[PDB]
C-alpha cells in the first residue's frame, strides 16, 4: 500500500527544505567565522545535494552561493586554478544583479587571489594567478615581481576587506532564507522551552 | 539583536528531525535494494551526525540502526574486521530486546560473516572470521576447510534468510519513524499538490 512516486517526492520535498537550512546554517558560520562549524555544515549541504537530481532556479542560485562561500573560506589554503579564482567564477557566472557591491567583491577576489599567494611566500604562483585574471596590469605585476606584499595597493584591497563586503552579501542572503520552512520551526520549538 | 545560543539551539532541533527523516529514507532504501539511494542516504546521514555533539537514548538508537544498515549493505565488499563482523557487534550492543528475531538475525550474521568470505574465494580469511566469531565448531570448521559453500548448513543460514530477516526488522523501524516530523510535513505538500 506503499506509493513509491510519491515517497520520492516527499524526500525531494524534504531535500528542498534541508537545503535551505544548511545555507541559512552555513551562512551563520561564515559570519560568525565559526570554522569547525562551517566545514561541517558545507559537508552536510555537500551530501544533501546529492539527494537532488533536478533543481529550480532558485535552488540553483542556493547551491552556487554555498559554493562560493566554500571556496573563499578555503582562501588561503580536479581544478588547476586557486580556491579564489574559483569563487571568482562562481560570482561571475550566479544569477544575481551586478550592483555596486557585486563588483566591489568581484575586484576585491581578483587581487586577494593574488595577495593570498605572496602572503604564503609563492610568488611563482601569484605571477602564475596574475596570468589567469589579467598600464595598471603592467604596476601590479612589478609589485608582484618585487614582493611588495605590503603595498598601499594590497592595504586597500585587503583580505579583511574582501571578508568584510563578501559578510555584508551574506547578510542579505540570511535575510532573505531567515523565514525558510526548517529554521522558522526550529525556532518555534526552541521559543515554546 | 541575534542570540548565537537560541539559534544554535534551533540547528540542534532540526539536525534531530534531519536524523529521522534520514533513518527512514536509509531504512526505505534497504528495503527496496535501490544501492545508490542508500549509499547517498547514508553518506548524508553521516553528515548530519557531525552537526550533534549530545544525543537522548533515542537519538543514539537511531544512529546506531543506520551504522549497522551501512555494515549489512557492505556485507560482500580503520576496523580489522569485516562489515558483518562489525553489523555483529552493533547488533549485540544496540539498546533491544533480545526477542526471537534478535537471535535469528545474530545467528544468520555470524554464518553469513564466514560464507561470504568463501563465496568470494577467500577461505583463508573465512577461517580467520571463523576463529574470531567461534562438536558444532568443529563441523562448521571442516566445512570452511574443505571449500563446501553450498553445505546444506549455509543453504539454510543463506545471505538471502539474512537480508529478509533484516529487512523484517526494519520494516518495525520503518512504521515507528514514519510518522516523524519531516517526513510527515513533506507527505503533506505532496498529498496537497
Ligand atoms: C577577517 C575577517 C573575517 C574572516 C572570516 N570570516 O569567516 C571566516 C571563515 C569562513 C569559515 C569561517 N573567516 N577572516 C578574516
Ligand atoms: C568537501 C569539499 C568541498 C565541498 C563543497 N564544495 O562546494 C560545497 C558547497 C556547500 C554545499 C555546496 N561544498 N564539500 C565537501
Ligand atoms: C537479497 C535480498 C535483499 C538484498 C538487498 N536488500 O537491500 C540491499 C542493499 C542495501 C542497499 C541495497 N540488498 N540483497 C539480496
Ligand atoms: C562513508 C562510509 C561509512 C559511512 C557510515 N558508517 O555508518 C554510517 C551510518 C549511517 C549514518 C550513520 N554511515 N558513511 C559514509
Amino acid at each position: 500500500e506503499e506509493d513509491a512516486g510519491l515517497v520520492a517526492e516527499a524526500e525531494a520535498v524534504a531535500a528542498g527544505w534541508m537545503l535551505d537550512f544548511l545555507c541559512l546554517s552555513l551562512c551563520r558560520a561564515f559570519r560568525d567565522g565559526r570554522s569547525e562549524d562551517f566545514r561541517r555544515t558545507r559537508n552536510s549541504a555537500e551530501a544533501i545535494i546529492h539527494g537532488l537530481s533536478s533543481l529550480t532556479a532558485c535552488q540553483l542560485r542556493t547551491i552556487y552561493i554555498c559554493q562560493f562561500l566554500t571556496r573563499i573560506a578555503a582562501g588561503k589554503t580536479d581544478e588547476r586554478i586557486t580556491p579564489l579564482e574559483s569563487a571568482l567564477m562562481i560570482w561571475g557566472s550566479i544569477e544575481k544583479e551586478h550592483d555596486k557591491l557585486h563588483e566591489e567583491i568581484q575586484n576585491l577576489i581578483k587581487i586577494q587571489a593574488i595577495a593570498v599567494c605572496m602572503e604564503n611566500g609563492n610568488f611563482k604562483e601569484a605571477e602564475e594567478v596574475f596570468e589567469r585574471i589579467f598600464p595598471f596590469k603592467s604596476k601590479l605585476l612589478m609589485i608582484i615581481s618585487q614582493k611588495d606584499t605590503f603595498h598601499s595597493f594590497f592595504q586597500h584591497f585587503s583580505y579583511n576587506h574582501m571578508m568584510e563586503k563578501i559578510k555584508s552579501y551574506v547578510n542579505y542572503v540570511l535575510s532573505e532564507k531567515s523565514s525558510t520552512f526548517l529554521m522558522k520551526a526550529a525556532a518555534k520549538v526552541v521559543e515554546s522551552k
